[PDB]
């Protein structure tokens, strides 16, 4: 029995940009009220109960190569 | 039994951009009220119960390459 | 039994863009009330119960090559 | 010339109420822009431009009594 | 020329109430912009530009008696 | 010329209340911007520009009594 695993990667996940200033992020207020009486969370749980979340995201080259090379043998 | 696994990737997941400024994100307020009693979450749950979430997302190059090379053998 | 697996990729998942500014995102207020007595969630659940979510997305190159190379032998 | 002025009032402008109860006011706020270059207001101008106003007004007795007595002799 | 002025008032402008109870006021506040340039106002001008105003008014008796007696003689 | 001025008032502008109770005021505050370059206000100009105002007003007896007696003789 034999197994061979040689994934080759020569990829070039890259960016070019000019001037990037003058980004204004200016939230107002907000008011968040929560009760939570009897929660149970198990394994890979990703949870918000209450939220009032403000995001400015400006990567100037936001490129995302994503891979997975799962092999299984039984 | 012989297995030979050799993915190859030369990909140029890339961007070029000019001047990327003058972005204004100016969210107002918000009022979030939550009650939550007997919540039970398992295995892989991604959840929001009460949200008021604001996003400005300006990649300048939003390129995704997403892959999955799942091999299984019995 | 023998197996050979050689997926090649030479792609240019790419963008070019000029000046990319003058993006205004100005969410108002909003008001979210939630009660939840007896939620029960298992496996790959993606849930919003109450939400008031605002997105401005401006990728300058919003390309998404997406693949899957599932192989099985049983 | 004499002139006599003897107005009488006994107005029982009353109210009775029970319990002023479960009054909720929960506005999810809007979004406004105004661009008024030129405006020219003279005398009793009672004015609103680009308003987004929410009123709850819950008297235990809304009893206005308006009585604009006037006399002129020339 | 005599002139006799003797107004009389005995007004029970009264009120009665039970408990003033579970009054909740919960604004999720808005977003506003006002780019005015060259405004001009003279005398009793009563003015709002670009408002986003929230009111709960809950008097145990809003019993507004108003009695604007005027006399003018030449 | 005589002129006599003897206005009488006995107005019992009273109120009675039980418990002023569970009053909650919970604004999640908004966002405001103003750019007023030139303004020219003269005499009794009552003015607001770009307001975002939240009022809870809970008298146990809102009993206004306005009685603007006036006399002029020329």
């Amino acid at each position: 029995v034999q197994i061979v695993y040689k994934p080759v990667d020569l990829s070039k996940v890259t960016s070019k940009c000019g001037s990037l200033g003058n980004i204004h992020h200016k939230p107002g207020g907000g008011q968040v009220e929560v009760k939570s009486e009897k929660l149970d969370f198990k394994d890979r749980v990703q949870s918000k109960i209450g939220s009032l979340d403000n995001i400015t995201h400006v990567p100037g080259g936001g490129n995302k190569k994503i891979e997975t090379h799962k092999l299984t043998f039984r």
